């Protein structure tokens, strides 16, 4: 007894490259209406693009508004990262943690009003990155606590070792000792999880962290 | 970029009632070849059933054998829990913890040999239940560590309050179908890189 | 602002060797009244010992009784683990999981009645061990939920590699004394508001 | 076989009030050399005080230096918090997360050189607070990973409901349903845990989160 498909207004932050693109293209193939944010380089053919520096609250506000006018209010929000000294630490925190907050907060009133919302946070694949990842999880669990009564869930996807364009650039196999699956994952493997969390099957999952790591984070 | 569907040989333990039945029915509608074990009340209409007491290793072996003949070697195992004194403690541990081991072990040979397997353990919705459920998660994580190299994963679904409340973020109970939805995903081609995970299906309860 | 010392009646299961012995010796030096169970090789010099097979509920009851007479009703229980086929699986589950339940249950009446108790379960340093250890944590959390109102806590110590390595942040093994140090703290007046916790003693390993 | 006591150079951030003071006074009663940071109001009689806004990297630097000259390099660091809109969110993140980083980073070189260090982070007792608490844990686990080989551990203390001066000001008993112990904890109960983590008995605990919550966070 599978729930009939509903085509959602979807926003994928950083949806023009790497894992973000895989997610964006999967969700579009699913039958959703998919928009993406980028840093200026352009949204991939097919999809609706807005330029957004997630460090900037006004840019986020204007982005959501252009999306709203284009395809209706954001129902499904996929938040992708984002990006030792004080400057390096605050930069990653601003992009990856506070950037997640900014987009989540801009999304929340519309989702609460409409009694539908899926916030899906993609954790980064080092003190700054560890801190911002754990912070997003803490934040997501907190959004889940407040908003779930309104049918607005917040869940996290925690990717393990995934083959990106930039992953392939490293001297890499020492990582496989720590992975029970004994292999790297694909961008498509992560996008499959986002697709499920975006579907009508995930309505009773809220405040969860799903690891997509071949067993690594056990 | 969806991966093409593959019809799997599925065994659902306790697939005749409640959460078990909804799982068996969803997987059949998904397009899998679905068999169920049951305690004696009968399989669901149309689906191949076998009577199994999961405290009985020989009854486990017979069931798997009869299923292998019917529809081919078991590729995906959905293990549903079968249900303070020393007697009651050991009973629940035998059914819910050792029972999961018995089915997981009987399934594992053919999964490793054939280089595909998905083990999906559904935790139970007292000291004995707490220990059985936690014991299953530890056992699943251990199987995940051993067999993931052979494309054989082990994951756990942790249901909350399912109808078969203020202290729940969602402020409602879950349906048996919301559980079966997650099992359908775990049994699908989209879950290949998930292994050793506990997916809570509880509307935010166990956070 | 340290709370004054109270000499507790302590039972340490398997307190005759390895981690068990170091725990029993530390607690005795701390100033507690320390008894140990053992498998038959004998108690440590000076300490009151009783032979117990933790798979035997009646042997558990007898031991507690003999200890109550010797030094007074057990106030702090340190439960040390006693140590793939269906036979080997059930064996480890009986000793490490059900064995912990048997001692925890025999201890609990007097702790609730007397409004003080500290249960300290030492996890083991395979599918059976993974399940037993995870099962003990779930059981400890359950006891913690039930009995904490009566000033009866249950906590778990999870030791890593203990000498009784690159994949360890500390880059060394732990001593049996580093484990006993944490048990000493858990048995002390400083631990009253810790209940249902798993304290890892592993140099960062299980992070 | 208890390890002989060693009197450590200790720094307690926010050690002049509430749980911070309890910790500071306990550690001093233990026999450590205890310094505290404050916001201007003064360190409690007995103890060495430095004024430090943990938002300010230069103030942190000068504080550690005054402590070093007074009683020797910081061996034991107790980091106390610290303190929905963007401003409120970034303020709590700056004080509670980046503030933790600042003091941890200023402490680290001396601890690494001397092959001794105990970093103990006291988590706050809401999206901003949840995020910063989870972030500190993520950070601490990351410090533990890098520094433990040099005998520098990082552990977290996660207080449940504790009776402060400010706790007593709230309409409070609805909290007790969620606490198996069925009572509030005392500042002294938390300080007892810090005392253990600061002692010679905690050397093989690193990257741990100890909850002091009567069972609450189970």
């Amino acid at each position: 007894a599978k729930p009939p498909f509903v085509s959602r207004s979807v926003l994928v932050t950083g949806g023009n490259r790497g894992i973000g693109l895989a997610i964006a293209q999967r969700l579009a193939a699913d039958g959703h209406k998919v928009a993406v944010t980028h840093r200026g380089s352009g949204a991939p053919k097919g999809l609706f693009g807005v330029e957004v520096d997630v460090t900037d609250s006004d840019a986020v506000d204007r982005a959501f508004t252009a999306v709203e006018e284009h395809q209706g209010p954001v129902e499904v929000l996929v938040s992708n990262a984002g990006l030792m000294t004080e400057e390096k630490f605050e930069k990653v925190i601003n992009a990856n943690l506070t950037g997640a907050f900014r987009v989540a907060q801009r999304a929340s009133r519309s989702m609460q009003r409409n009694k539908f919302g899926r916030m899906i946070f993609i954790a980064s694949v080092q003190a700054n990155y560890a801190a911002s990842k754990a912070g997003v999880i803490g934040m997501a669990r907190s959004i889940a606590r407040e908003l779930s009564k309104a049918n607005v869930t917040a869940n996290v996807v925690a990717p393990g070792y995934i083959d990106t364009d930039m992953t392939r650039a490293l001297d890499q196999q020492g990582a496989l000792q720590f992975i029970p699956a004994k292999r790297v994952g694909t961008p498509a493997e992560v996008a499959g999880v986002v697709s499920f969390l975006a579907s009508e099957d995930a309505s009773y999952i809220s405040g969860a962290v799903i690891p997509v790591d071949g067993g690594m984070g056990m």
